[PDB]
């Protein structure tokens, strides 16, 4: 297939290695405002092929994004010093507009996976922009914060990821969700399996859920920002369209009505094909669950109205 | 790793083709009471490898076997005219106790998995034979009809087999046990997600069942015998043990007291490794579950007693 | 992509089962005579499928080759008693192009293997009756015998296969032609680099030449026939024209005139990409070699002509 | 396998990533004299693991490299405002001394991989102040370069890179030589088969060449610096030693006398196993491909002369 990339810092030059040795691109445009950094990246991936498979790479502008499968924004600008979170924001979501709408123009069939942070303000402000199908834009969103969570489990009792279930949703941010109420472990509830497994119990399945949603802060914190996992994480949902795999994901969707929350791209259950999103799963959440889910899009509605406030 | 095939008729035969292809075999011995049949199947494999790994094949005799990380019996005799289940068994059960005193001398450290049907029975009488591991001994049961039953689901729905959970127990045969009591798609129980699904109903989860159990008959009444389903099967356990996986497979093993049931080898959720068996998973049946499965162990156990009777 | 197996025996259906570990095909029918015997092996695959992708099979008739991208022809006759060499090439002739007519009519755009025994024989007398492009119908030829060549000097020398360089043309049988003067290691000639390895002189790469023309009938004498060695080479032959590679293949094709060899099928070094057949290698034939090759063509066209001479 | 990364920066990590993709480590130790980085680094690529194979990764200190099978040293200093050449050298060939007795003193026993510029150069102080065996110890060189080459050949012509064989050796640098007399696609010589190519002839050979080695220097005027390719061709000489493949590749290796060059690590085609280095293959070279490849190791030899010429 072909895939664009628009953005190509550390995350969308990381995709793209990424997107490479997986194989999934035929042609991949590369797409940043700083045209001689996207052809130097364009050009050592090229003098990397020998060892992946044949692909078309190129630095290009946005009327070659035309035939595009997927395109992937990784775009975005620094906070300036002095700058505040919502006006950086409020620069962020002016990026995202713009993209948008050339997108919208000369890749209108293509399917858009947002990756910029915040992911699930950003996807919103970008979906409404583009005026595409809500089926075929999303964003990222915590794909990755709920397969950290499973692969923590899953090592510490002595089972494949593949057997231990749990969703995190909700904000990627702070405020996510992880819903231990369907939480199991050979379909067997996590807290019957959880102290019959050793290195389990309460105080621990704690540690995860916050080893997980601190782990971006604590590798920003070391070297300045996170790459090399989102860009796993991409390349994983890219294959999932490849290959038409309708596996659930815990993507960043617009949604109309889930659970009393409305307007606005938040992450849930949803199946992932060759055609974008398909099945939303509607889960079901206990109380505390709803209640923390429900303050979770007020979060995000709240930060997506003071930007569409601050611009008008 | 070192493999060794017991019996290359139809199953062993395809059970060492399907092996080569995946790669995990560095050496792979071959061994069959027609020598001949086995060394023409060995120069065959060899003369393919070309296009595969390699591989050290050949056809040996039981002190070959020394060094093998997992020995596959796939070894049995066919139905005289005239002659009876349960001489076909008293038969097939002799040769199983005769290829264990060997596997036990010359590969005391290898994992052993039984393939023969009855798989439950026979698996039970080599265990016995032997003296080895019941951690170590065991036999594929009712993996491949678990998987069967999660693929028909899953491409009815619309989801990918991952995310389908559903468990098959008992006898490998017609008593086997669909656990749909835990059944789930998404972690949403198998009865909301079925009548959110076009392609579900009652009536169709019902032919699921019947299809699945069904599958082998199907095949013998078409072509004689199954042998490619069940060599995949095989490759796929040898894959959680080659890479020490701790995936939950539905492997017929020895239990000590299961469920009320007990001395016998029957299926049910076990995370296999490197090591062999490692975790039994204890499933929470319901009633009319936890019937069928107890009337599954009481007729295996009855045919174990008929045939350690008529031997005596 | 879709494929189509005209004659499930031995070989027919170990390339079916080769051909879906691989996963190449989207849709894969099963085309037999005996179509109980086709439509048992067709479920037998299907239950394998939980392990392997996500594969229509079935069996088929003719009509349903519509569509296929391949189609590989298995199918053939077993030598009756009493019954000549001539005979029985004149039976197998005759299925040949009777298929033919069939694949021509519903399958016109596919790329036909022929695999089945004489195969340059047979591959020429399906050509003619089927009146399809000498780029898109083949056979299988030497493609296998070279490779044999390769790995038995690599694996003597300590080289990768991949650093060997040989060829085998001509008739895939007896009279087979070793380029011997174009052989190298690390493209250095055959014979500094043989003398230089210790496992290696001119009386074992001569026993080579031998085993490798000799292999087949080896495999018959103890198991009735070859079928495993063929399918993975029918697979890697499938594998060039699915990812368009353009690798070099000793393949079995029409030559126009090649060497003075004229108007027949025969085996040489030809490109294979996505359309089929691309460029044709004409190699530079020391005096022997180009005499043995010429022979081997003499060969080939006197059975074309005897069989061509007994139906009329 | 244990690999360890000494020097995290664009190369040692980019190398890392495309490591973890691969597969290839049950443990990955990063050594950098930036601590800080190498931790975030850890981080990230464990924050990722959730997409590709368990694997140990974390950020350590020398002691660590105990029992690590590969060490892989990208680290090295970069060129101060004023500094000369030679005195750039003279600071990165003591960091390769230092690095040198660390390793031989708690990893002995490990191959290790050369990547810091230039390579040949400071390949030969690593080992000769490591003490360890030649055949453990030696730089990527021109491995790069040479695959390279036969791609833009290949895809020139309408061929699989596999079926086109050239070599480039000497300095991995200015000086490189492309080994045109022994170059060929099919085994048949690249001048008959270039003029039979359409897209090649002499102009367009020659520009190969010379695409291939300034293809760093375009990478660099445009981002700074090379780390995906050198990664990518990283991971494929580890792939050799860990399935002990026996490939060729023209790495930069320590000779004793190879056509008259003496005393210095330079490329030239040799074999690479899980024990390392095994077969050195001796060229012939033509006449002006011999003088090249002289001078070639002149000019190394001068540069270790200086900078051993200016530390004493
Ligand atoms: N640690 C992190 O990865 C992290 C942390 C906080 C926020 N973010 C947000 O997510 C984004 C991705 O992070 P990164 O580290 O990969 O970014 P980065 O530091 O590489 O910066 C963005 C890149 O996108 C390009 N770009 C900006 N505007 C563009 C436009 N209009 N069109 C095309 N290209 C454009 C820039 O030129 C630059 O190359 C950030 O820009 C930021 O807003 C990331
Ligand atoms: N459709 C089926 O696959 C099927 C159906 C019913 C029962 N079974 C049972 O499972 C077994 C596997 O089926 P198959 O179709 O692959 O078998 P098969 O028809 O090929 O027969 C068994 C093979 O095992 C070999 N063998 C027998 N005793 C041996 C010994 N003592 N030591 C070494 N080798 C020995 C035989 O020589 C023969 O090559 C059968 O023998 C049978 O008892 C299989
Ligand atoms: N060892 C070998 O593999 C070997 C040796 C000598 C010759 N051959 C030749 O190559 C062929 C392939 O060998 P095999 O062992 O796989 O064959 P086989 O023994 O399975 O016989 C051929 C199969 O092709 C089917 N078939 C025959 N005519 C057909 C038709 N007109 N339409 C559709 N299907 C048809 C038959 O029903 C049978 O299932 C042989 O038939 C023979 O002529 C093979
Ligand atoms: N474009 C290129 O990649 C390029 C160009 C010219 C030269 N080089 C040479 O090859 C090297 C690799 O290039 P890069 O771009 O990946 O480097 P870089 O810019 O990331 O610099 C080197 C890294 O190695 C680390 N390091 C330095 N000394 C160390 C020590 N003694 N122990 C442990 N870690 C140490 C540094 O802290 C830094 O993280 C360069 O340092 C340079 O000498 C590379
Ligand atoms: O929209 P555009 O300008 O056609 O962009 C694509 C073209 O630019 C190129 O990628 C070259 O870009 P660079 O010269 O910047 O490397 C061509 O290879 C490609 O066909
Ligand atoms: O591992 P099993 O036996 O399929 O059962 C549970 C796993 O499947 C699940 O439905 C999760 O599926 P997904 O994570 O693909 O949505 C949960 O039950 C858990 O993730
Ligand atoms: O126990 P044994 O007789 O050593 O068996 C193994 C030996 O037999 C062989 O496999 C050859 O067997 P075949 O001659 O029957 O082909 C050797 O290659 C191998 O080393
Ligand atoms: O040319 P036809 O008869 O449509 O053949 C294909 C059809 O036959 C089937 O394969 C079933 O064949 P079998 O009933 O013989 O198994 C269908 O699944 C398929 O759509
Ligand atoms: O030589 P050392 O200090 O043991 O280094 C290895 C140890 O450091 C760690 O990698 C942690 O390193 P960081 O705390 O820097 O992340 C442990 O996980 C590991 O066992
Ligand atoms: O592609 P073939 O037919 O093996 O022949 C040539 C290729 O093999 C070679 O020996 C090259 O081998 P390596 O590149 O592995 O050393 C050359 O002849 C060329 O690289």
């Amino acid at each position: 297939m072909k895939i664009g990339i628009v953005g190509l810092g550390r995350v969308g030059s990381s995709t793209a290695f990424a997107l490479l040795m997986k194989g999934f691109a035929r042609e991949m445009v590369l797409i940043d405002v700083d045209k001689k950094r996207a052809e130097g990246d364009a050009l050592d991936l090229i003098h990397g092929t020998p060892f992946t498979r044949r692909a078309n790479i190129y630095a290009g502008d946005y009327a070659d994004l035309k035939g595009s499968d997927v395109v992937i924004v990784a775009a975005g600008v620094p906070q300036k010093p002095g700058e505040t979170r919502l006006q950086l924001l409020g620069r962020n979501a002016r990026v995202m507009k713009e993209i948008a709408r050339n997108v919208s123009k000369y890749a209108p069939d293509s399917i858009v996976i947002v990756v910029t942070n915040p992911v699930d303000v950003l996807t919103y402000f970008f979906l409404k922009e583009s005026g595409m199908d809500p089926r075929k834009v999303f964003g990222s969103g915590t794909v990755l914060d709920t397969a950290r969570l499973r692969t923590l489990i899953a090592q510490h009792c002595g089972f494949s990821p593949r057997s231990v279930h749990v969703y995190v949703i909700g904000e990627h941010g702070d405020s996510e969700v992880p819903v231990w109420s369907g939480a199991m472990i050979g379909g067997i509830p996590l807290q019957n399996m959880c102290q019959v497994c050793q290195k389990c119990d309460s105080k621990i399945l704690e540690n995860f859920a916050e080893k997980t949603k601190r782990a971006a802060y604590e590798i920003i914190e070391r070297k300045g920002a996170t790459h090399y996992a989102i860009a796993l994480a991409v390349a994983d949902i890219v294959e999932s369209i490849f290959f038409d795999e309708k596996r659930v994901l815990t993507l960043s969707v617009y949604l109309e009505d889930y659970l009393g929350v409305k307007d606005l791209c938040i992450s849930v259950p949803v199946t992932l094909g060759k055609h974008g999103v398909e099945r939303i799963l509607e889960l079901n959440l206990n109380e505390e669950e709803l209640e923390a889910f429900r303050k979770s899009a007020s979060i995000l509605k709240n930060a997506i109205n003071e930007i569409t406030a601050e611009e008008n």
